[PDB]
């Protein structure tokens, strides 16, 4: 099956998922002249006051962070979506080495990593049905590079040694993401996908332009992740990120001058 492998990377998925191949794929570069300010691009509500985090999954692409999203607890909305969008997990996806890991990429600088939290649209009921719209998800994508620890992602990176391997899960109750945004919530925005399989195309991108800083002590914890099941031969959980897609017939609008 899929993965980040030689042999069943990105460079394979279209063959099982053709839409892999399609008009309005995910990720992409973020050409910064290119991209056009919006002034009728609303601020972005992120509403994470409530959030109830659950748990903590190693699904053998990377690990989610899950919450209960059987109430409008952590929403986001306004900036370019309408209606109300759900917080259901976050995950990353990293590099080997710190000169990679994100999946945008900005005038094709690549960050050290890229936090995805995953929303979806409650005019839908439920995610599984959210996936089948163009309109069902919004995706928050955070760079990370590498400096200054954050220390509201510390909670994650020392509940990885319990999920080392694939399948393996943890308790991770009262988890505040609010301790991993930057302070600016200036963003690009643009129509596209799920970035693995199924690659559906479902999702409205909005990608903060400040990164967070993180330690390099921190993203060596991320490297120490496996990708393999209990047992089965070590293969290091790092380089789980798609590249840039083809931008085809879109625009990305700027909510900033
Ligand atoms: N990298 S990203 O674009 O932010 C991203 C966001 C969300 C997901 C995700 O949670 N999935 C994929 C689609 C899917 C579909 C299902 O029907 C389902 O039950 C479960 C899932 C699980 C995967 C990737
Ligand atoms: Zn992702």
């Amino acid at each position: 099956h899929w993965g980040y492998g030689k042999h069943n990377g990105p460079e394979h998925w279209h063959k099982d998922f053709p839409i892999a191949k399609g008009e309005r794929q995910s990720p992409v570069d973020i050409d910064t002249h290119t991209a056009k300010y919006d002034p009728s691009l609303k601020p972005l509500s992120v509403s994470y006051d409530q959030a109830t985090s659950l748990r903590i999954l190693n699904n053998g692409h990377a690990f989610n962070v899950e919450f209960d999203d059987s109430q409008d607890k952590a929403v986001l909305k306004g900036g370019p979506l309408d209606g109300t969008y759900r917080l259901i997990q976050f995950h990353f996806h990293w590099g080997s080495l710190d000169g990679q890991g994100s999946e945008h990429t900005v005038d094709k600088k690549k960050y050290a990593a890229e936090l995805h939290l995953v929303h979806w649209n409650t005019k839908y009921g439920d995610f599984g049905k959210a996936v089948q719209q163009p309109d069902g998800l919004a995706v928050l994508g955070i760079f990370l590079k590498v400096g200054s620890a954050k220390p509201g992602l510390q909670k994650v990176v020392d509940v990885l040694d319990s999920i080392k391997t694939k399948g393996k899960s943890a308790d991770f109750t009262n988890f505040d993401p609010r301790g991993l945004l930057p302070e600016s919530l200036d963003y690009w925005t643009y129509p596209g996908s799920l970035t693995t399989p199924p690659l559906l195309e479902c999702v409205t991108w909005i990608v903060l332009k400040e990164p967070i800083s993180v330690s390099s002590e921190q993203v060596l914890k991320f490297r120490k992740l496996n990708f393999n099941g209990e047992g089965e031969p070590e293969e290091l959980m790092v380089d789980n990120w798609r590249p840039a897609q083809p931008l085809k017939n879109r625009q990305i609008k700027a909510s900033f001058k």
